[PDB]
């Protein structure tokens, strides 16, 4: 049974899980430039509607990572974290994960994010950072220095995943969310072993938790029960607590921590300059549902970070994560870290 | 307002499309405005969602609107098609091609529709070319072929030029999709009757729905062993279509004295298919002949359903008689010879 597109696509459209190595073969065809756009699209859609398994996604992400540019050896702290969403919920939110990232870094946890400029005028993470004066497109050496000197870094996806460009193009062409939406968080080229990961779909969030569990990562995979790939105060959330290769599925109610119920339109995004203004507001200590969501996201990442070296009780872990996140803001540390981050970028010249 | 993200999104959510959306998608594909990735995504998503009769009807309809028709009043009102949708894991071109010749030799006008296969494994057109038949004829010559020989063949790339972008994507992915269903439903001669085989029972029912809305007289057939023809291996399900209604029934050729056969006995290669044609039309008995006679009769029963009031059972007995006779009296062999001779005398 030598792999082929008819064999693999046939299996998927028959609603069957793939044999071992088939997903990996598919990805190696995609990453070497040998997959036609039609084959990429067909595979992406087929994989999605069949329902991908943890093993299948692990093969995809593993092959993708092998093609990626690494950060220099021994430069990424062992306890570095990611804060990121898979997108594909159809809800344009303000850049909560990016704000949370700055807060988490300010609380003493190394953060390395990973992404690209958004195709549409809707400002994504990378676009907002650039609007804030951050240099997002840096080589491996400079990201390493950024992590060392500032405590935070950003891996620009096109630079670190150049062989993924064919796949990325197809993604834009078809528009619909697919299995490939899961690969972003699973192919952070800095390879953090912890993070707060948002996912737009309940079924896929569990698949992701399985992949992270297989890597023995310490992660919280979060799903807004209203369908958001974000952690917010608008409603309750399902959180998969991944640590020690073990996975606990928990419900999470922000009201239990005293947060008020916010409306979803209060978290709506805009253009880059608007989202930049929102970042400055939160880091400036402004109260409201945005800060609340940022503090939740930051605390989540901090709980995941703690999961690397211990396994504390859930609620007291969160209470301390929330405190550290709140402190990081109100001491001015988070605002100060963004400034040091901007400063580091200016020093490069 | 329709868009690919909207339509693809609806399909991936396992939802039927709104009326007109399938048509929009197909029009984009046929006008060269669809990207290969979008074509592929749509094909695969529609397949795994499971298309409805309304959806396939829009796809077939749009495709036909871009097709070259045959000249006015050159297709007999009672012309038939004989074909399967393939995408079965096996192949069936041998039977459909042979049955079509037998049907034409029984006195029923036949107009088939197909293309050359990329693989060495024959498509409908490849076997005919191996027998000396000239497959790539324009509308005028196909019409004269129908008039003078009693049979004709519409070469898809010539009658469906706008379909080329879809065809290319189809080859690249290889896997069967909803597009496999379109062949029988986009015959540019637009025959009103026929014997249509389908590899999957759920899709056979859908095809039957589309034909019903056309007021065609068609037998949509599915071998319960998975064959996209009437099989002798076991029973078949037939969606009997006429006057806008569908009569679904279990069919057993044993009731007509056919011995049970093995699947392997019904093969293949283009050159090997041609040898099978020669053998059968020459009078060789066996499972292959039986399957040909059975499906030929089926097309004749469908043909009768147009303007004859003959009931199912006697129509089949007559159909079987005419099919066997068309072979045993050499009429089928003689018709193939006349078909080849027709093509030779042009250039
Ligand atoms: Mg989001």
């Amino acid at each position: 049974s030598v792999p082929s597109w008819p064999q693999i696509l046939g299996r998927l459209t028959d609603n069957r899980d793939l044999a071992r190595g088939q997903a990996a073969w598919a990805m190696d065809q995609i990453m070497t430039g040998n997959a036609r756009p039609a084959q990429i699209a067909a595979f992406a859609v087929a994989m999605t509607m069949k329902a991908p398994t943890a093993d299948e996604v692990g093969e995809l992400a593993g092959v993708m990572l092998s093609h990626a540019h690494p950060l220099p050896a021994d430069t990424v702290p062992d306890d570095a974290v990611d804060v990121v969403g898979t997108g594909g919920d159809g809800v344009n939110t303000v850049n909560l994960s990016t704000m949370a990232a700055i807060v988490v870094a300010a609380a003493g946890v190394p953060v390395v994010k990973h992404g690209n400029r958004a195709a549409s005028s809707l400002s994504g993470g990378a676009d907002t950072l650039e609007a804030l004066g951050v240099r997002i497109d840096l080589g491996p050496d400079l990201v390493a220095r950024s992590l060392a000197e500032v405590g935070i870094g950003f891996c620009f996806a096109p630079r670190f995943h150049p062989s993924y460009r064919h796949a990325a193009a197809v993604r834009r062409e078809i528009g619909v969310p697919t299995v490939f939406n899961l690969l972003g968080p699973l192919t952070n080229p800095a390879r953090p072993r912890a993070g707060l990961i948002g996912c737009a779909f309940a079924d896929l969030a569990e698949v992701m938790a399985g992949v992270f569990a297989a890597r023995r990562s310490s992660v919280l995979v979060v799903h807004g029960d209203d369908g958001l790939d974000e952690l917010t105060t608008t409603t309750t959330s399902t959180i998969w607590r991944v640590a020690a290769g073990s996975v606990d599925k928990l419900t999470f109610d922000p009201a239990g921590f005293g947060f008020a119920r916010a409306q979803l339109d209060q978290l709506a995004g805009g253009d880059a300059q608007a989202n930049a203004a929102a970042v400055r507001a939160v880091l400036g200590g402004a109260r409201g549902p945005v800060r609340d969501a940022v503090v939740l996201n930051a605390a989540g990442a901090i709980v995941a970070h703690a999961g690397l070296s211990s396994r504390a009780e859930w609620l007291p872990a969160w209470e301390e994560g929330l405190r550290r996140a709140s402190a990081a803001i109100d001491t001015g540390a988070a605002e100060q870290l963004l400034a040091r981050w901007v400063r580091f970028g200016r020093q490069i010249l």
